[PDB]
């Protein structure tokens, strides 16, 4: 339990709002641990107040605090009052979804393929721990530096619907496995390769199941060669066991990262 710090209310201060939504509020703030001589920049995520067991909350937070990988965000500390407040390291460049949209003209093939490797490394770490993420998406990848991204919000779903990132078996039967995480990974890569386009844009969530049942899939991004699109398509196979494994995705995307211009055709790159 020494991985999870229980923070007093005086030990952290919210300074600036970073974002707000149905989940709650995320702040940029300071962590001032008592009996220490340092003030640490952190993000503070205050979940929306709920009418619903503390023992199971701490137990899940202990798991979130136990993740130890350069490409998965760790839970630094927690503060339980009428609300749940999660403290973690501040990722100054924000979410990868906003980043690829803001830098669509200045992102080369090497950055994109390196991100695919790092996301697959983080997800493979979780699979080795027998942990399922359930909400992998570009909005849930954070940018520590342009060459270092981390998967965020692990365990938050269990602590508490992204239809367009979900595998068909998850939509129809609410089944979540590592192989359904692979489907979400495929959609995430598609978000990256389109510089942040919305998947199935304008299509209501209730229609997605019938799109997948008919055999339709997200279209090939303009910059993607057929080798990269084949990986995305394999992530979206109906048979979950036929999808790639995260360990295989690391190998194949690391191979492409060694000659990135061969696999992504980007103007000016
Ligand atoms: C794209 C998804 C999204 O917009 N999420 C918002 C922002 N969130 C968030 N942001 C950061 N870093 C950051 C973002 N901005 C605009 N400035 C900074 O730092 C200066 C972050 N670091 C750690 N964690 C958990 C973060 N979350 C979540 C939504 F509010």
């Amino acid at each position: 339990q020494a991985l999870l710090r229980i923070l007093k209310e005086t030990e952290f201060k919210k300074i600036k709002v970073l974002g707000s939504g149905a989940f709650g509020t995320v702040y940029k703030g300071l962590w001032i641990p008592e009996g220490e001589k340092v003030k640490i920049p952190v993000a503070i995520k205050e979940l929306r107040e709920a009418t619903s067991a503390n023992k199971e909350i701490l137990d899940e937070a202990y798991v979130m605090a136990s993740v130890d990988n350069p490409h998965v965000c760790r839970l630094l500390g927690i503060c339980l009052t009428s609300t749940v407040q999660l403290i973690m390291q501040l990722m100054p460049f924000g979410c990868l979804l906003d980043y690829v949209r803001e830098h669509k003209d200045n992102i080369g093939s090497q950055y994109l393929l390196n991100w695919c490797v790092q996301i697959a490394k983080g997800m493979n770490y979780l699979e080795d721990r027998r942990l399922v993420h359930r909400d992998l998406a570009a909005r849930n990848v954070l940018v520590k530096t342009p060459q270092h991204v981390k998967i965020t919000d692990f365990g938050l779903a269990k602590l508490l619907v992204p239809i367009k990132w979900m595998a068909l078996e998850s939509i129809l039967h609410r089944i979540y496995t590592h192989q359904s995480d692979v489907w979400s990974y495929g959609v995430t890569v598609w978000e990256l390769m389109t510089f942040g386009s919305k998947p199935y844009d304008g299509i209501p969530a209730s229609e997605i199941s019938s799109i997948l049942e008919k055999g339709e899939r997200l279209p090939q991004p303009p910059i993607c060669t057929i080798d990269v699109y084949m990986i995305m398509r394999k992530c979206w196979m109906i048979d979950a066991d036929s999808r790639p494994k995260f360990r295989e995705l690391i190998i194949e995307f690391s191979k492409m990262a060694r000659d990135p211009q061969r696999y992504l055709v980007i103007q000016g790159d």
